[PDB]
Protein backbone atom coordinates (compact mmCIF):
# COMPACT_ATOMS: atom_id res chain seq x y z
CA UNK A 1 0.00 0.00 0.00
CA UNK A 2 2.76 2.59 0.79
CA UNK A 3 5.48 3.23 -1.90
CA UNK A 4 8.08 1.73 0.51
CA UNK A 5 5.93 -1.41 0.89
CA UNK A 6 5.72 -1.62 -2.97
CA UNK A 7 9.54 -1.26 -3.09
CA UNK A 8 10.00 -4.06 -0.49
CA UNK A 9 7.64 -6.47 -2.31
CA UNK A 10 9.49 -5.77 -5.66
CA UNK A 11 12.90 -6.21 -3.88
CA UNK A 12 11.84 -9.66 -2.61
CA UNK A 13 10.79 -10.68 -6.16
CA UNK A 14 14.16 -9.78 -7.76
CA UNK A 15 16.47 -12.57 -8.94
CA UNK A 16 19.85 -12.77 -7.08
CA UNK A 17 21.56 -11.37 -10.27
CA UNK A 18 19.11 -8.44 -10.60
CA UNK A 19 19.38 -7.72 -6.80
CA UNK A 20 23.22 -7.62 -6.99
CA UNK A 21 23.31 -4.84 -9.71
CA UNK A 22 20.29 -3.09 -8.23
CA UNK A 23 21.66 -2.61 -4.69
CA UNK A 24 24.67 -0.51 -5.88
CA UNK A 25 22.95 1.23 -8.85
CA UNK A 26 23.85 4.93 -8.71
CA UNK A 27 24.94 4.76 -5.04
CA UNK A 28 27.91 6.53 -3.42
CA UNK A 29 30.67 4.18 -2.19
CA UNK A 30 33.94 4.81 -0.38
CA UNK A 31 37.08 2.94 -1.54
CA UNK A 32 38.09 0.66 1.35
CA UNK A 33 40.71 -1.62 -0.33
CA UNK A 34 43.77 0.23 1.13
CA UNK A 35 42.05 0.62 4.58
CA UNK A 36 41.10 -3.11 4.84
CA UNK A 37 44.63 -4.37 4.11
CA UNK A 38 46.38 -1.92 6.55
CA UNK A 39 43.81 -2.86 9.31
CA UNK A 40 44.43 -6.60 8.46
CA UNK A 41 48.24 -5.96 8.73
CA UNK A 42 47.74 -4.19 12.12
CA UNK A 43 48.49 -0.59 11.00
CA UNK A 44 46.90 1.68 13.70
CA UNK A 45 48.55 5.08 12.70
CA UNK A 46 47.54 5.38 8.98
CA UNK A 47 44.32 7.42 9.57
CA UNK A 48 42.26 4.46 8.35
CA UNK A 49 38.59 4.25 9.23
CA UNK A 50 37.72 0.90 10.97
CA UNK A 51 34.54 0.51 8.81
CA UNK A 52 32.58 2.36 6.06
CA UNK A 53 30.44 3.78 8.93
CA UNK A 54 32.87 6.70 9.47
CA UNK A 55 32.00 7.99 5.91
CA UNK A 56 28.21 7.67 6.54
CA UNK A 57 28.51 9.79 9.73
CA UNK A 58 30.94 12.18 7.93
CA UNK A 59 28.31 12.63 5.13
CA UNK A 60 25.70 13.77 7.74
CA UNK A 61 28.12 16.00 9.74
CA UNK A 62 29.68 17.68 6.63
CA UNK A 63 26.18 18.63 5.38
CA UNK A 64 25.17 20.21 8.71
CA UNK A 65 22.56 17.55 9.61
CA UNK A 66 24.33 16.92 12.92
CA UNK A 67 26.84 19.02 14.92
CA UNK A 68 28.48 16.59 17.40
CA UNK A 69 29.85 18.12 20.66
CA UNK A 70 30.69 17.32 24.28
CA UNK A 71 30.06 13.77 25.51
CA UNK A 72 29.10 11.46 22.65
CA UNK A 73 27.28 8.16 23.26
CA UNK A 74 27.48 5.65 20.42
CA UNK A 75 24.88 2.81 20.74
CA UNK A 76 25.68 -0.32 18.78
CA UNK A 77 29.21 0.97 18.06
CA UNK A 78 30.45 -2.28 16.39
CA UNK A 79 34.14 -1.81 15.27
CA UNK A 80 33.85 1.87 16.22
CA UNK A 81 33.50 3.71 12.87
CA UNK A 82 31.18 6.43 14.26
CA UNK A 83 33.08 6.71 17.56
CA UNK A 84 36.50 7.24 15.99
CA UNK A 85 35.07 9.72 13.50
CA UNK A 86 33.24 11.71 16.27
CA UNK A 87 36.57 11.86 18.29
CA UNK A 88 38.18 13.88 15.43
CA UNK A 89 35.49 16.67 15.83
CA UNK A 90 36.79 19.79 17.64
CA UNK A 91 33.72 20.31 19.89
CA UNK A 92 33.66 16.61 20.86
CA UNK A 93 35.36 15.99 24.21
CA UNK A 94 34.57 12.37 25.09
CA UNK A 95 33.23 9.34 23.19
CA UNK A 96 31.67 6.27 24.81
CA UNK A 97 30.65 3.44 22.48
CA UNK A 98 28.69 0.31 23.47
CA UNK A 99 28.22 -2.86 21.46
CA UNK A 100 27.10 -6.49 21.81
CA UNK A 101 30.20 -8.18 20.40
CA UNK A 102 30.64 -11.92 20.85
CA UNK A 103 30.21 -14.66 18.20
CA UNK A 104 28.72 -13.39 14.97
CA UNK A 105 28.98 -9.65 15.92
CA UNK A 106 31.59 -6.92 15.31
CA UNK A 107 34.01 -6.31 18.16
CA UNK A 108 35.49 -2.82 18.92
CA UNK A 109 38.74 -2.28 17.02
CA UNK A 110 41.63 -0.52 18.76
CA UNK A 111 43.23 2.08 16.47
CA UNK A 112 45.13 5.34 16.83
CA UNK A 113 43.17 7.71 14.63
CA UNK A 114 43.15 11.36 15.75
CA UNK A 115 41.53 11.70 19.18
CA UNK A 116 41.64 7.95 19.98
CA UNK A 117 42.58 8.78 23.67
CA UNK A 118 39.03 10.28 24.27
CA UNK A 119 37.27 7.08 22.95
CA UNK A 120 36.16 4.17 25.27
CA UNK A 121 34.52 1.31 23.40
CA UNK A 122 32.77 -1.34 25.49
CA UNK A 123 31.87 -4.79 24.16
CA UNK A 124 29.59 -7.45 25.78
CA UNK A 125 26.81 -4.86 26.29
CA UNK A 126 23.12 -5.27 25.39
CA UNK A 127 22.04 -1.65 24.94
CA UNK A 128 18.33 -2.69 25.30
CA UNK A 129 19.08 -3.64 28.96
CA UNK A 130 21.40 -0.72 29.86
CA UNK A 131 20.28 2.35 31.86
CA UNK A 132 20.31 5.63 29.85
CA UNK A 133 22.97 8.16 30.92
CA UNK A 134 23.14 11.94 30.20
CA UNK A 135 25.04 12.93 27.05
CA UNK A 136 25.34 15.86 24.68
CA UNK A 137 25.39 13.81 21.42
CA UNK A 138 23.45 10.62 20.97
CA UNK A 139 24.34 8.24 18.14
CA UNK A 140 22.63 4.94 17.39
CA UNK A 141 23.23 2.80 14.33
CA UNK A 142 21.22 -0.36 15.21
CA UNK A 143 18.79 -2.09 12.85
CA UNK A 144 19.32 -5.46 11.19
CA UNK A 145 17.78 -5.85 7.67
CA UNK A 146 15.12 -8.49 7.04
CA UNK A 147 13.23 -9.62 3.93
CA UNK A 148 10.10 -9.28 6.12
CA UNK A 149 8.79 -5.63 6.39
CA UNK A 150 6.96 -6.72 9.65
CA UNK A 151 10.29 -7.91 11.15
CA UNK A 152 11.97 -4.57 10.07
CA UNK A 153 9.10 -2.54 11.67
CA UNK A 154 9.24 -4.59 14.94
CA UNK A 155 13.07 -4.08 15.04
CA UNK A 156 12.79 -0.33 14.31
CA UNK A 157 10.13 0.09 17.04
CA UNK A 158 12.46 -1.71 19.50
CA UNK A 159 15.36 0.70 18.58
CA UNK A 160 13.17 3.85 18.76
CA UNK A 161 11.65 2.84 22.15
CA UNK A 162 15.17 2.27 23.63
CA UNK A 163 16.44 5.54 22.06
CA UNK A 164 13.48 7.34 23.73
CA UNK A 165 15.03 6.79 27.22
CA UNK A 166 18.30 8.37 26.08
CA UNK A 167 16.53 11.35 24.40
CA UNK A 168 14.79 11.98 27.74
CA UNK A 169 18.30 12.97 29.06
CA UNK A 170 18.05 15.81 26.47
CA UNK A 171 21.20 15.55 24.23
CA UNK A 172 21.46 18.64 21.96
CA UNK A 173 22.55 16.55 18.95
CA UNK A 174 21.51 13.07 17.71
CA UNK A 175 21.74 10.68 14.77
CA UNK A 176 19.55 7.59 14.93
CA UNK A 177 19.28 4.85 12.30
CA UNK A 178 15.62 4.19 11.27
CA UNK A 179 15.80 0.82 9.54
CA UNK A 180 12.08 0.84 8.48
CA UNK A 181 10.52 4.30 8.05
CA UNK A 182 8.14 3.30 5.21
CA UNK A 183 5.04 1.57 6.73
CA UNK A 184 1.95 3.68 7.73
CA UNK A 185 2.38 2.96 11.46
CA UNK A 186 6.14 3.83 11.24
CA UNK A 187 5.43 7.20 9.55
CA UNK A 188 2.90 8.02 12.36
CA UNK A 189 5.46 6.91 15.08
CA UNK A 190 8.22 9.06 13.43
CA UNK A 191 5.94 12.11 13.11
CA UNK A 192 5.10 11.82 16.87
CA UNK A 193 8.84 11.39 17.74
CA UNK A 194 9.71 14.41 15.52
CA UNK A 195 7.10 16.61 17.26
CA UNK A 196 8.45 15.59 20.68
CA UNK A 197 12.25 15.65 20.12
CA UNK A 198 12.65 17.56 16.84
CA UNK A 199 15.01 16.63 13.99
CA UNK A 200 13.99 15.05 10.69
CA UNK A 201 14.72 12.08 8.44
CA UNK A 202 17.58 12.00 5.97
CA UNK A 203 18.53 9.49 3.30
CA UNK A 204 22.34 8.99 3.13
CA UNK A 205 23.45 8.16 -0.51
CA UNK A 206 26.11 5.71 0.82
CA UNK A 207 23.17 3.44 1.85
CA UNK A 208 22.55 0.57 -0.62
CA UNK A 209 19.30 0.53 -2.65
CA UNK A 210 18.55 -2.83 -0.89
CA UNK A 211 17.77 -0.90 2.36
CA UNK A 212 15.21 1.87 2.96
CA UNK A 213 17.19 2.94 6.08
CA UNK A 214 17.03 6.66 6.91
CA UNK A 215 18.70 8.63 9.67
CA UNK A 216 16.75 10.67 12.21
CA UNK A 217 19.09 13.61 12.82
CA UNK A 218 18.76 16.70 15.08
CA UNK A 219 19.80 19.15 12.32
CA UNK A 220 17.16 18.16 9.73
CA UNK A 221 13.55 19.39 9.57
CA UNK A 222 11.22 18.05 6.93
CA UNK A 223 7.71 16.63 6.55
CA UNK A 224 7.95 12.90 7.52
CA UNK A 225 5.60 11.71 4.72
CA UNK A 226 7.41 13.83 2.10
CA UNK A 227 10.95 12.76 3.13
CA UNK A 228 10.08 9.04 3.34
CA UNK A 229 8.02 9.18 0.06
CA UNK A 230 10.92 10.95 -1.75
CA UNK A 231 13.27 8.07 -0.68
CA UNK A 232 10.66 5.41 -1.64
CA UNK A 233 10.26 6.95 -5.10
CA UNK A 234 14.10 7.16 -5.64
CA UNK A 235 14.48 3.44 -4.70
CA UNK A 236 11.52 2.41 -6.89
CA UNK A 237 12.86 4.43 -9.88
CA UNK A 238 16.27 2.67 -9.62
CA UNK A 239 14.45 -0.69 -10.06
CA UNK A 240 13.84 0.10 -13.74
CA UNK A 241 16.06 1.06 -16.67
CA UNK A 242 19.88 1.00 -16.85
CA UNK A 243 22.32 0.10 -14.09
CA UNK A 244 23.84 3.45 -13.08
CA UNK A 245 27.57 3.64 -12.13
CA UNK A 246 28.60 3.95 -8.50
CA UNK A 247 29.93 7.38 -7.43
CA UNK A 248 33.31 6.25 -5.97
CA UNK A 249 35.02 8.38 -3.34
CA UNK A 250 38.13 8.52 -1.23
CA UNK A 251 37.41 7.10 2.24
CA UNK A 252 37.84 9.44 5.28
CA UNK A 253 41.47 9.87 6.50
CA UNK A 254 41.02 10.36 10.26
CA UNK A 255 44.66 11.30 10.84
CA UNK A 256 46.57 10.08 13.92
CA UNK A 257 47.68 11.13 17.40
CA UNK A 258 46.11 12.17 20.67
CA UNK A 259 44.04 15.21 21.58
CA UNK A 260 44.63 17.49 24.53
CA UNK A 261 41.52 17.75 26.76
C1 LIG B 1 25.45 -1.29 11.63
S1 LIG B 1 26.55 -1.67 12.96
C2 LIG B 1 27.23 -0.12 13.45
C3 LIG B 1 28.36 0.31 12.50
C4 LIG B 1 29.11 1.47 13.16
N1 LIG B 1 28.25 2.69 13.22
C5 LIG B 1 30.44 1.78 12.45
O1 LIG B 1 30.52 2.89 11.89
O2 LIG B 1 31.38 0.94 12.55
C6 LIG B 1 25.39 -1.94 14.33
C7 LIG B 1 26.13 -2.69 15.47
O3 LIG B 1 25.22 -2.74 16.59
C8 LIG B 1 25.40 -3.98 17.24
N2 LIG B 1 24.20 -4.28 18.02
C9 LIG B 1 23.01 -4.78 17.55
N3 LIG B 1 22.12 -4.99 18.49
C10 LIG B 1 22.77 -4.60 19.65
C11 LIG B 1 22.36 -4.59 21.01
N4 LIG B 1 21.24 -5.15 21.45
N5 LIG B 1 23.23 -4.08 21.91
C12 LIG B 1 24.42 -3.64 21.49
N6 LIG B 1 24.94 -3.66 20.26
C13 LIG B 1 24.05 -4.15 19.37
C14 LIG B 1 25.72 -4.98 16.13
O4 LIG B 1 26.44 -6.07 16.70
C15 LIG B 1 26.60 -4.13 15.21
O5 LIG B 1 27.98 -4.27 15.55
Amino acid sequence: ETLGEKWKARLNQMSALEFYSYKKSGITEVCREEARRALKDGVATGGHAVSRGSAKLRWLVERGYLQPYGKVIDLGCGRGGWSYYAATIRKVQEVKGYTKGGPGHEEPMLVQSYGWNIVRLKSGVDVFHMAAEPCDTLLCDIGESSSSPEVEEARTLRVLSMVGDWLEKRPGAFCIKVLCPYTSTMMETLERLQRRYGGGLVRVPLSRNSTHEMYWVSGAKSNTIKSVSTTSQLLLGRMDGPRRPVKYEEDVNLGSGTRAV
